[PDB]
């Protein structure tokens, strides 16, 4: 990829900065100039590309550095000497390895490069490796413990014993009971090919990875320590060394993962203090070796979550220089902008938006950024980039690259890592190429395939072509605004996909509904998930699917508590807040992207609301759209008074005709024959747009499917969808 | 009703232990009880029928016939304290979360001395919420009505006799206020000399729940009811609002979830009791979603749910009891109970002595499945049904037509809240001898206690010595019971187990032994249970699975025992790791055949196969008509199957209702292992080594042992168990 970057903040009101990161692999300087983003969906078929050049608000040329993206996890622990005595060294862990197969794996090492100094302790398919330097003239030894180990805890040890003149190198299974508990050890004569360390020896001491930066553990380290003398004798032939088997004097560190779990540091519990600083994100709150089923929570119980799950495709915080910096003029609109990069003929966009000042609003209306649902969803590499998709691409002249052909940019929570396990942190403090203008997600057959914040361009550019100023905010200003940003606005839009929250943004806009607001949820499946978030780790968010429902992977039995801020993650369900109390709908159906009509009830015309549905002829509507061909499609939702639906809730039209291939929400199910209503599932097979009062003198407005917003541009502007929406937007606005 | 049934103390019994038989006779005469040996409780003409052993010279006794009654209904007693009140008045209230006000008048709070006509009882119904007044020898009580139209929210009640301001006052506000239009109502009447303080005979006790001039059982959640004797834009009295001097009592729930006391934190210390098990551990009104164990946060688990048809401890009499004499082998036993042509069996085993067995084999009696099945009334009971347990002279009384006899945790309260509790201290229906669950259209339709009556009878017949220990047993006995046996049999549907008794059973694979899962879904769901309460379980149904309800969230945890409930593997074991299948199809009661992997024969194993053509069998049987049906296993390397088993069958041709178990599911069209989910429509017969020196051999069916008895015992499926149990046996 020639050029692409990222910005510390997604969203700036007046008077705030935004520093914007790029990382440019020509020799020639790039080019950024200010734009604001109409319409981001590239189909020939629709509205195509369309921005508004504003390279006289903000213009510059800036010099090309190629910053480059390392992904895997690991532990550094600086400023400290080199391990070791004239005793010997002594260094071990519980491990549980959960990819073997993908190489040499580093447990802890450190290594001067220079001086070939140093060891490291490592794991793979032929057992357990012990490499020492030799200095700069000899290549470095090596001791295998060969041992076929699989996804369980063993204890892994290296000790070097120079009074007996002896390298060990051990692994023992740490469960007993098994059929046949793996341990074995081999014994190497010392030979003098080791001796005490020297104070210019020293190096950083790594655990999950080796720096002479390679070799990234995939699976849960636990407990690791150092000495530089050998255990106090004390009274099975052989057993792992731990560090509670050491003096105070002799332990060089040993650190408990239990300690700081909602944080980076890992702790060394020795008077050295020799703590370490966590990179690229590890899994923490995780179950260790005692976890016994009693504790569920690590917040009460964390001497069962003592781990760390390092995986080799971990990725946060690039850390690259800012290139250049905008500071929003007190006099640019709130909107949906970006800085469109150009060198070399390549192009990127670093999109951001512009914040009213809270209080004081520039329109009527605001809309709210799906912006955690975007980064959850953040580079999801789908394996779908095919010829025939890559082909489209082109044709369309569409954003060129996808995260199936550049794993360098890591991974979204709906993939899985190298290992297997669910990813359950994406960052923004990265090139998110799924949140880039033109940015194509399906090959779609009867539409652009466009999604999250491509997709919401179509509401964005139908609301410009229709004479609706709004106000832009993101998930980020909800999350640290609340319910007053919302306030000022006769009605706050939603975007296609507001599947992602924390309780602070479902509270804003329940609070903007006590106030008297209108809540327009102009898409489908929204308020689904919780969404975890930390002050101490800015940039990343936490999702763990929990329990049941539609989800890529399955959070593991006592993990289901986030790590960044302790809560209980999982389904907004599972958290007693069913997205039915919110805007009266939710999700029940799942299919493909493909989209299909609506038909009137027409006992609504009479009822409150009904007035909604003048100038849409019927009984059908809405069989069209840029977004799978249809207005209700891809994920659905419909009504539940159980669930949660108010009892003045007014159907105004249900969806009908969707492919065999829409079957049920299992998180709706008690069994495969019944809802929990205890209706048959296929009732669930269906999106209904509805209309109801909240009792505090506003309206809720809902539409119940992602693709809603993909028909309003049909028939140039001028169709059943779009004048639907205008009926709302009027009738919200007095 | 029903002319004569009742329960035991305990189901099982070793040598010299007792077991306490609890009859009610509805017949003027006396009854007569007789000792038998359940050989088949089966009563298909199609198949080996009826069949006991009748042991009159080891025990038979005639009694006198007593009704003894069945109340359910959980409710609060605080008895040996005072009529409440004082020459300044009296105030009482609570908050509550009605969830079922259209089922008549629900009592939050009341005392009454019925034969003085003096006390007080604060009601709620459709109709808002009523005081009513004792007024004396010969006067109606005082009603006081503050009409509102309450809903399933949290309000606050009170009523207050002020004697200084000659006023009495009935109130209701809605604990959150910031909901659209939140209730407050309160009604003022002058008090006239319509009260005055109370006398020392006036005393009786006080009820939280329901009131006794007993009725009036109140449905859904009461949180810190109080009473005090004194009085501290009108807001709700409560009892933070009073003096120490002023409070009568002041209970707070959330002190001693996991026990039937409620504890008032007055210096009176007017403890009280709870009858009939209501459901405690349940979020009370300051529940926020931070915490989700009442365990570390009991604050939030402060309200106890009561529910107008919990049934827990009938409290019969003993009418009669049993010493289990050294003679008596261990096995399945009945006490036949007869009165004026009506018969009765009340069911009960006999345990072998803790390391002496006294057969090759031992059976595990599912006795936790029996009890969360216990009484489920289907609504299944209608003129066919009835009609064919008449033909066939089966069970006579069903569970759907006599509800006193309450539910099973597969029913839904009254109030639409999932049944949590089952006692085994009541009449248990389901689990007589005869007793029909299902109009089978191609066999008996017969569950649990009944089918794995198929077993048994088929051992017998076939000339297998067997001991039988139950579930409760290997609670209290752990690994070591099972230890001195060659193989371990379970029963049809091995479903619900506790920690202890999946320890028991893993313990005994490390041990060398062998075990024969002869049945399908097994060791599915979690039960919870404590010694403080014998002879109730409690399940709770959390996260997901396929499942009859749905537990709230935040109420994961028992109440009985504090652990993390559901599906045991939302604790980290599945079926596989103990059989090598796991629960993965289920469909109607209907059967189907399997068909041989002939890969198999040349395995470790394959000889289990001898002397069964193929490549098709087991297309029969009494359950549903196919040994393959109703609820089937297969297998998953994923979650825990052992890389040696061997697949000897699997099943085929099962009808288009069977679905896949949600569980194994992480969207409509991909299970945990993303394959399809039509591979889940299977059930697959595995056997492997354990590694420790014995085998495991794994059915994964429900209906299996329904075809054991087909063409007298001569058949594939008898051929395959017959093979299993003489290897084992070496």
């Amino acid at each position: 990829i020639t050029i692409t970057g990222y910005s510390d903040v997604l969203s700036a009101g007046p008077g705030e900065t935004v520093e914007f990161k790029v990382s440019s692999k020509s020799p020639h300087p790039f080019t950024a100039e200010l734009v604001r983003v109409i319409h981001a969906d590239p189909n020939p078929a629709g509205p195509g590309m369309r921005f508004e050049p504003l390279g006289q608000v903000f213009s510059g040329t800036f010099a090309s550095f190629d910053k480059p993206l390392l992904p895997g996890s690991f532990a550094r622990v600086s400023g400290v000497p080199a391990a070791g005595s004239a005793a010997g060294l002594v260094a071990g862990a519980r491990i549980r390895p959960t990819a073997l197969a993908r190489g040499d794996q580093c447990v802890m090492s450190q290594w001067n490069t220079a001086r070939h100094a140093g060891f490291a302790l490592l794991v793979s398919e032929r057992g357990l490796e012990l490499r020492l330097g030799a200095g700069t003239g000899e290549p470095p030894v090596c001791v295998l413990c060969a041992a076929r180990l699989e996804v369980r805890w063993y204890d892994v040890w290296f000790a070097i014993d120079t009074a007996s003149n002896r390298i060990e190198v051990g692994v023992t299974e740490v469960d007993g009971s098994v059929a046949a508990p793996v341990r074995h050890r081999t014994l190497q004569m010392l030979d003098a090919r080791w001796r005490a360390p020297h104070s210019d020896d020293a190096a950083d001491l790594l655990i999950g990875a080796l720096e002479d930066r390679r070799a990234h553990f995939n699976g849960q380290i636990e407990a690791p320590f150092v000495a530089d003398a050998l255990p106090s004798p004390a009274t099975v032939e052989y057993a792992a060394p731990r560090a509670s088997d050491f003096s105070t004097d002799a332990l060089y560190a040993a650190w408990d993962f239990a300690r700081g779990i909602d944080t980076l540091k890992i702790a060394d519990t020795t008077p050295h203090a020799r703590h370490g600083t966590l990179q690229n994100l590890p899994t923490r709150a995780v179950r260790s070796s005692a976890w016994n089923g009693r504790e569920r929570c690590w917040r009460t119980a964390p001497a069962h979550y003592a781990a760390i799950h390092f995986h080799d495709d971990d990725l946060h915080d690039a850390g690259w220089s800012t290139d250049f910096a905008f500071t929003v003029p007190a006099t640019l609109k709130s909107g949906a902008y970006a800085m469109r990069l150009s060198v070399d003929g390549a192009t990127d966009y670093l999109p951001f938006y512009v914040r009213p000042e809270l209080g004081r609003p520039g329109a009527p209306l605001v809309f709210v950024a799906a912006t955690y649902t975007y980064q959850a969803y953040a580079n999801y590499a789908r394996g779908n980039f095919d010829a025939a998709l890559r082909d489209k691409v082109g044709r369309w002249g569409a954003y060129p690259h996808n995260p199936d052909d550049h794993p360098e940019v890591g991974l979204a929570t709906y993939n899985l890592h190298s290992d297997g396990s669910g990813v359950m942190f994406s960052s923004r403090l990265r090139p998110m190429l799924t949140m880039r203008p033109g940015f194509l997600t399906f090959d779609d057959s009867r539409g652009s395939g466009c999604r999250h914040y491509i997709a919401d361009s179509h509401l964005l550019d139908w609301l410009e072509h229709e004479g609706f100023s709004f106000d832009v905010v993101t998930d980020d200003d909800l999350e640290r605004f609340g319910a007053a940003l919302l306030e000022p606005y006769a009605a706050v839009l939603t975007g296609t996909h507001p599947e992602y929250h924390t309780a602070a943004t479902l509270d804003a806009l329940a609070g903007y509904k006590r106030s008297g607001g209108n809540l327009a949820y102009l898409g489908g499946n929204g308020f689904y998930w919780r969404v975890g978030r930390s002050e101490r780790v800015p940039g990343a968010l936490e999702v763990r699917r929990t329990e049941g429902g539609v989800r890529a992977w399955a959070a593991e039995a006592g993990e289901y508590f986030h790590a960044l801020d302790g809560e209980y993650g999982g389904l907004w369900r599972s958290s007693a807040r069913t997205p039915q109390q919110l805007v009266g709908v939710g999700f029940s159906s799942q299919g493909p992207f493909e989209g299909s009509h609506y038909r009137v009830l027409d006992a609504a015309r009479s009822q409150p609301g009904g007035s909604l549905l003048k100038d849409i002829a019927g009984p059908l509507f809405g069989g069209y759209g840029l977004s799978g061909g249809g207005a209700a499609g891809f994920e659905l939702d419909s009504t539940e008074a159980a669930d949660g639906t108010p009892a003045n809730v007014i159907i105004l039209a249900r969806s009908e005709s969707h492919s065999a291939a829409f079957g049920p929400a299992l998180d709706a199910l008690l069994s495969h024959t019944a809802t929990r209503a205890r209706k048959t599932p296929d009732t669930l097979i269906r999106s209904e747009i509805v209309y109801y009062e909240t009792g505090y003198g506003g309206a809720v407005f809902s539409v119940g499917s992602i693709t809603f917003c993909g028909a309003l541009s049909h028939n140039d502007y001028r169709n059943d969808v779009s004048t639907l929406l205008r009926n709302v937007l009027i009738r919200f606005s007095r």
